[PDB]
């Protein structure tokens, strides 16, 4: 399965549909397209939705919801995601691994480009894939449009012609934005499981998972803040998986949320200013859903550990 | 220039070419005008209300029904969700029954896309800076009985199209697309009370949700408008995101739009409509409003919460304990 | 309306998208298809979504919804449920209600071609309804897959060749089975009323319901109990009726929940295991949502009944 071909689809519905989506296709010089989701425009749920979906491959459905009940408590329209490709639509495209570094443009690069750059080398031998293709579809998250020498910097990296080459873009802060990182709540799972808990991803049969869409704020550095807040306070996840012999999935399900990370229990905005807005001050671990259940097959047990923290999401969110 | 009518013909030709699988039954007026049945000789159902809504909101929404996932014991029931990225115009510009259609005995509050070339109010389109341009017409109608050659000739010529290009999509209140249709109007009550009541700017509506329960049907008209008004000013809850400019007070906007914030809110719409002697000029019309009001100015970065969804009401209102 | 020429609109779909949803097709060599959805693969969301549709004949929207709102509640995939053909989805499809015996192979039967074979004669009189059709679509519970006879059983049972019979398989214990045993809450319902209640069914004129998807357990009894438990303690249902002169619908959704049953109140299999792992010390009333709502629309009165126990959820399930 090629995520590039399968995500191709989704980005044809972008494409087409872009007048109906509130967001910009161009062409650059070189035939590179760039797919402007709010830059320049608003972009809109449905662009955000299928935004996500490319990131993950084509290889996961994503929906947005409204969940939540009648009655007094707070509620979000908010990000679903069903994959049954776990390691592989999370960590093979959505994660954000290729640093995109060319002239004064600096972003983190996710989606299916990845798949063939190989970006970073490691992700692509622990999860034992890799795509063929023709054509390559990253996504960027960054306040301004990629140009002509960045289309043709991704191109040669992943073997293909730049006229092949298609970026999407949203600022972090944006209504895309918030989707796409609220979507990410599951690929914070995986990727906690595999990067530190050392965990075989590929034991990871299903996955869905759940996080609210964070309220648009104009400052990049309190977007981060309240998008990560999403996930690490508002994500719920849960995972199928099939263990082995000498696995603890108890531990696995005890050790992922996000509240098992040192420096937890205020919204990042302020657990980054604590640290001075430096990453080597905090626990990397914190970038996990607030809610951890996992069902191991192997045995038909059930565990379900964390829990979403209305009260410092609310917090995170300047709400009573 | 996005047109409602053609957008919302889209949704149409699937409600007709699916009628059967829909519970709908579609006729050919003799001037050639098209009625699709939704509620009053025939059931209707659960994607044909979905449909009708989207037809409602210009095709410039996406709506769903969710059946809610919630393992507790609280009251919960199937319900309407709204997405729109063109707020004013979906929900202003086409959804608003914003057309008082009066030909013989037929009577009903006109909604939808054909609003936006008779221009029904003239007022709503100056402010949202909308107008269609088609050559067909849909409209549909809140009716308990199916509106023929001449309603179908009135609609056509004020719209400035031949009737042969006018289609007529009606329910009853109380029928199934009937809650469903009114449920899905949670986002449009908000909107147009910013608009109409509170003076506020609805082109900076950048993007809007929502989510209302769909109501009982009870077969009594009266008791059904009541039914599923509650529905939307007890269980809705909306979600607007917005582009604040200098001088605006966002924090006000989002006090005053619930339900509750209007005076006589407290008990169900029919009780309401019937201590006031059933005459809508003793109704504070601030009333009609969602329970529930999240504002994001994507200006500062504010969110804002405002009224409740009120279960105790909507179980009053509904007859349960 | 054709069950099975709606159904097959929705196999079409398995078939091509096979390798997408993680299902495996094969052609016997007397040409029926069979459909891996869990024996031998892994199954996936949408093919559970996709299964569950053609147990109700086409005639309902399937979905899966990842609930899961702002608090500390529990919360967990669901399976939903919407039909505007209650009776002939429910009753007419989804009930699993062929014994399917050839061999080895014991299986209850699920799916359009009970139209077909009349299984059971009664559902069909009751409902007023029938199927005619050249194929035959069924779905089996089954922990392994079905060969050429029990396929010219179920051709020569439904009256069509053999050649044009399609059958959909998954084991309890899968991702599958969880999904489409949560499918069941709006026809567990529907079945007591017409069993149980002796409520004329076709009075129901629009139905819609979600249940959690239970966790996998690959012990078969243990798989059997925890789906079992996310209907009747986890499932919410909603019926849209029209009562005649002489109804009690009170006493209809007063009487539906699995609540109401003998022995309610502890995990099914532990039920089951009292009971000797004997259907006979069972009430079968059990076998119904945990919630009832019914909306009475020739009086507009509304009913609540039952209720979803998460406490009993998670003791099911272990946590």
């Amino acid at each position: 399965v090629s995520v590039n071909l399968e995500a191709k689809k989704t980005v044809d519905v972008m494409i087409e549909k872009a007048d109906d989506l509130n967001i910009a296709v161009s062409k650059l010089e070189n035939g590179a397209t760039v797919i402007d989701c709010g830059v320049n425009v608003a972009g809109s749920f449905k662009a955000g939705e299928l935004y996500t979906k490319v990131c993950l491959g084509g290889l996961a459905d994503v929906g947005i919801s409204i969940p939540g009940d009648l009655s007094e408590k707070f509620a979000l329209p908010s990000v679903k995601i069903k994959t049954d490709f776990p390691a592989i639509s999370t960590l093979g495209a959505q994660k954000a691994g290729w640093s995109v570094s060319v002239g004064d443009f600096f972003a983190l690069g996710s989606g299916p480009a990845r798949a063939l750059s190989l970006k970073p080398a490691e992700t692509y031998e622990e999860i034992d894939y890799k795509d063929e293709a023709d054509l390559a579809i990253l996504t960027l998250e960054a306040d301004v449009l990629p140009g002509e020498d960045v289309a043709q910097y991704i191109a040669d990296e992943c073997g293909v012609d730049v006229a092949n080459v298609f970026l999407l873009v949203a600022p972090t802060a944006s209504l895309v934005g918030s989707i796409q990182i609220a979507g990410r709540v599951v690929e914070n799972g995986t990727y906690k499981m595999l990067e530190f808990l050392k965990f075989d991803v590929k034991k990871v049969v299903h996955a869905a998972g759940i996080a609210p869409i964070a309220p648009i704020d104009p400052d990049g550095l309190k977007a981060m803040g309240k998008t990560n807040d999403a996930v690490l306070f508002g994500g719920r996840t849960y995972y199928y998986v099939k263990s082995e012999e000498g696995d603890d999935i108890a531990a696995v399900a005890a050790q992922l949320p996000s509240s098992a990370a040192d420096g937890y229990g205020k919204p990042f905005f302020d657990v980054f200013k604590d640290a001075g807005f430096d990453f080597y001050q905090i626990d990397k671990g914190m970038f996990a859903p607030a809610e951890v259940v996992i069902n191991d097959l192997t045995t038909g047990k059930l565990y379900k550990e964390g829990f979403v923290n209305a009260e410092l999401l609310k917090k995170s969110f300047g709400i009573e």
